[PDB]
């Protein structure tokens, strides 16, 4: 079964006038007035609307998909004059497409960790993840690339995991005590155009 | 009968990335990708592109309504490997939505006319139409009213028909024997952010 009872709609709308949805119709209709097609749950009559003549549905209202991402709505098409049905109040919805308006976060503005004196090169000192509110189903406006904005050439990261390594052998306790690495995570792969969060790790060299 | 086998398409799309149509999809499908979601018919595999293991489709292209308002397209769900059809090959229809981007357009740049000298006020002259290339089904898009941009207080345009009418007595041929009129056709109901045309209409007086 063919699953096309369903309206795509990209979210974050600024055009001046409203947004155009759909058009609900019947192959019943001959274009003589006399269908009703009336709009009914979840935001219909308000966030959505339909040209009860035509059937055309506008979205009134900016929406958001990382607040909320579906619609569910029921159509009616109804004889004018007698409210006598000609289609079955069928079950429609309205997905709310993703665009890349969500940049990677932190949990934490600043981390804690610590690694070994004289540790070897390539030590896991921590794992930093950041989060992507966007979809991650659809294209790289979730997919996070990590980055070390300072604290090289003494510290690297993993760009697809977010592991801090130790860089360099010989890093005394005695001569420096506590780096200072900063952290970014460019979401759309890390490439031009996407968005970035940035974190502190604070690192203590121990004994 | 519903009609929903069809995408809403927005023309004119300038976004860095492909613009997203729609995501053809089967019920039976249970995401283990053992389905191929084929696409072909007009445009398709260039112009319209669909991701074979989800049924998300693209355009690649930036679409004019204008130039083309309807695409028509076949879907296939299949297994992926017998070849052995899941669903029937469907047919659905990418609907190009309108925008107003077609400025009201005159067919000659100047016309030509005529009125008798000392006539009556409210005397009809020519009557000007501009048409609208985008679509009239949809919003004021081309809903054109007509102004005088010259030729005032000696005439008058009707706003809804671009009848050009004399709007002063005593109009004589001596004193004056040609008027110049330039009349305005704007579109989205001639008000602001309407697109407009403009068109010069040579007028004589007579005896
Ligand atoms: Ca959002
Ligand atoms: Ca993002
Ligand atoms: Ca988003
Ligand atoms: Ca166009
Ligand atoms: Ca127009
Ligand atoms: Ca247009």
């Amino acid at each position: 079964g063919w699953m096309w009872n369903q309206f795509f709609l990209l979210e974050e709308y600024t055009g001046s006038d409203y947004q155009y949805v759909g058009k609900l119709h019947s192959d019943q209709d001959k274009g003589d007035g006399s269908l009703k097609y009336i709009l009914s749950g979840d935001g219909a009559g308000t966030l959505f609307i339909i040209d009860e003549k035509t059937g055309d549905i506008h979205a009134t209202r900016r929406i958001d998909r990382e607040e909320k991402a579906f619609y569910t709505l029921r159509a009616q098409a109804i004889n004018r004059r007698t409210l006598r049905p000609v289609e079955p109040e069928s079950e429609f919805v309205i997905k709310i497409h993703d665009i890349n308006d969500n940049e990677p976060t932190f949990p934490e503005e600043i981390y804690t960790a610590s690694v070994p004196e004289m540790s070897v090169v390539g030590t896991s000192v921590v794992q930093v993840t950041a989060t992507d509110a966007d979809d991650p189903s659809y294209g790289n406006s979730a997919r996070v690339i990590y980055s070390i904005l300072q604290g090289q050439p003494y510290f690297s990261v993993e760009p697809e995991t977010g592991i801090i390594r130790t860089a360099l052998p010989n890093m005394n306790r005695e001569n420096k005590e506590q780096y200072q690495v900063v952290i970014q995570a460019k979401d759309m792969g890390g490439q031009m155009g996407g968005l970035s969060g940035t974190t502190t790790v604070n690192i203590t060299l121990t004994d």
